[PDB]
């Protein structure tokens, strides 16, 4: 790479001076001394010395990489001006996935109750999870995506009960999970809903015995059509009923009771209950006692989360897998009564979860440590996200994802009819634009921030949207289409326009790696907006009454240079878009 190669050379140089710390390089101020710079303020106080002195010091013991023209200590920072030729050369170089590093990173996302159609709240979950999974894989990690199916849940029991109680029969045409959702909705609007609890408990009991799996599977298959349309990928399916058969709960409980911090208080407000004292691993807690088993003997959700986490990291075994029959994913495997025994042996796990319906990371963290796995305790991550509104409306009093998809595809279709009335396949074009608008919207905003999805705004080819980035890709690609083949670029003919654009291209890999390391897809999304903006300003530039950056009319040497730069940009946008699950239309 370039930026990382620079940080590596700086780190190595910092060790030869004493301080074994690693500093991050970042784009230097707008039109200032250099292209990249490193701050020396964190060390300025950690060493009680003038920042400007540390910068000059670093400059003195830093062997310049061949691509660096000059290093300049600038008030606290040490800036680097790159050699234009090397800069261009690195910008033109093809960018591909990084070297593979062994060690499974298990990403769990989606995992919705299999009792009705998906809703907007589930959109962000899927988009965020799929994106981080794709980004991590590209960054070199061995990734596996798991979808947890709670087939024994009360929510599934309620819909199955409703379908029978109301004597509803599938018409054979309505999307099955929508049919189930209607039944669920009628049940909850029923005046005698409370009086029906005993009858619902009876179905719950049969459901818990694993006797209604096929009925649940019918709903899941229809939900999966939505997952597929959202361009999400899955490797494994794990069913709650299989988790029960595997005895993960009891095994986890038996392993935990070996700990001196896992015991049953003989008296107090926990008497008879099995509790885990997390204080020895988690300081500062009013009550460091997580209940695993209530006094009545009933297992807690915390105990079950621990059991499952243990299996994910190979601490426990019991789950068996086989091919999952479905029309969307040929390689998808599901847990089942019969199959090959398997554990992902994950080095790291990532759970994509709603900020509200979430459990404290402290739980599994402490459980992993107390069980004697302090290292793995630091590798159990959570990716919590905020609520998603539809047209400024909260969906908790609702619109299905399938409807948002159809309505967005509807509007996209109209947009493709006017901007390109002669487009060969307009439907495929509309699908890509709608999907891009949705996938990009769901991930461009920091997870901690709330999102308000508005159709027109999200679909606009002019705003900070997926279609905007897609259009920049199609524009760049159309130029290459018209150019045909071209020869060797003449780097010496580069103007400040080529340099500025090439430099933005040098930030792509860092955006990908930071997003992967921090588990923040929005960083990649934001980079793509910036790159698309840079490409547009570059394309639109004019001076003295004429285009200032023409490609096809540029003289020999310059034409080739611009074509290679245009190619690098189109490839970077196509690759970036793909990591966010967004297709890259060639014609728009």
């Amino acid at each position: 790479m370039l930026r990382r190669a620079l940080e590596e050379a700086i780190a190595q140089a910092l060790k030869e001076m004493g301080v074994p710390v690693r500093l991050k390089v970042a784009r230097a101020p707008k039109d200032k001394p250099g292209d990249y710079g490193v701050p020396l303020f964190a060390l300025a106080k950690e060493l009680r010395k003038p920042p400007q002195a540390i910068a000059q010091e670093l400059k003195d013991r830093l062997p310049l990489p061949e691509f660096v023209e000059e290093a300049v200590p600038v008030g606290g920072y040490l800036n680097f001006r790159l050699r234009t030729e090397a800069l261009l050369r690195e910008a033109l170089r093809p960018k591909a996935p990084f070297p593979r590093r062994p060690g499974v990173v298990l990403v769990e996302h989606t995992s919705v109750n299999p009792n009705k159609e998906l809703h907007v709240g589930h959109l962000r979950n899927i988009a965020l999870g799929d994106a981080i999974a794709r980004i991590l894989a590209y960054a070199g990690r061995e990734v596996l995506v798991l979808n947890y199916i709670d087939d024994t849940g009360r929510q599934a029991a309620e819909t199955l009960f409703a379908l029978r109680h109301y004597g509803l029969t599938w018409d054979g045409k309505e999307k099955y999970d929508h049919f189930a959702g209607r039944a669920y909705v009628r049940l909850h609007q029923d005046p005698e809903y409370e009086r029906l609890q005993p009858a619902i408990e009876e179905v719950l009991h049969a459901l818990e015995r694993g006797e209604l799996r096929e009925e649940v599977n019918r709903i899941l298959l229809a939900q999966m059509a939505t997952m597929h349309a959202l361009n999400a990928r899955y490797d494994l399916l794990v069913w709650e009923s299989d988790i029960v058969r595997a005895g993960l709960l009891q095994k986890a409980l038996a392993l935990l009771e070996q700990s001196p911090h896992v015991f049953r208080p003989r008296e107090g407000k926990y008497a008879g209950a099995l509790v885990m004292d997390a204080s020895p691993v988690i300081p500062g807690l009013e009550d460091p006692f997580f209940v695993l088993l209530r006094s009545n003997g009933t297992a807690t959700y915390y105990a079950k989360d621990i059991a499952f986490q243990f299996w994910k990291m190979g601490i426990l075994e019991g789950l068996r897998f086989r091919p999952y029959e479905n029309p969307y994913y040929p390689g998808l495997r599901t847990s089942a009564p019969e199959g090959e025994a398997y554990t992902p042996k994950a080095e790291e796990t990532i759970n994509v979860v709603d900020v509200r319906q979430s459990h404290p990371q402290a739980l599994v963290r402490a459980a992993l440590a107390l069980a004697g796995y302090p290292a793995l305790a630091e590798k159990a991550h959570h990716l919590a996200y905020e609520t998603v509104l539809l047209e400024g409306r909260q969906m908790s009093g609702a619109v299905s994802v399938d409807e948002v998809l159809e309505e967005a595809t509807r509007r996209a279709r109209a947009i493709v009819e006017e901007k390109n009335p002669d487009h060969p396949d307009k439907e495929e074009a509309a699908r890509m634009v709608a999907l891009g608008a949705i996938r990009f919207s769901m991930v461009k905003t920091e997870p901690k921030k709330q999102i308000d999805f508005r159709y027109q705004e999200a679909l606009s080819f002019e705003g900070d949207t997926g279609p905007y980035v897609q259009y920049a890709h199609a524009r760049a690609h159309s130029i290459l289409r018209k150019a045909g083949e071209w020869g060797a670029p003449d780097l010496s003919q580069a103007t400040p326009y080529e340099r500025a654009l090439a430099l933005d291209l040098l930030d792509f890999e860092e955006a990908v790696l930071e997003a992967a390391e921090e588990r923040t897809p929005h960083v990649l999304a934001q980079y793509l907006l910036d790159l698309a903006a840079s490409w547009n300003a570059y394309y639109n530039a004019r001076e003295n009454g004429q285009p200032a950056t023409p490609v096809l009319t540029a003289p020999e040497g310059l034409r080739e240079l611009r074509l290679s730069l245009v190619q690098s940009l189109q490839r970077t946008l196509a690759t970036g878009l793909d990591l966010l699950g967004i297709p890259a239309p060639e014609v728009m």
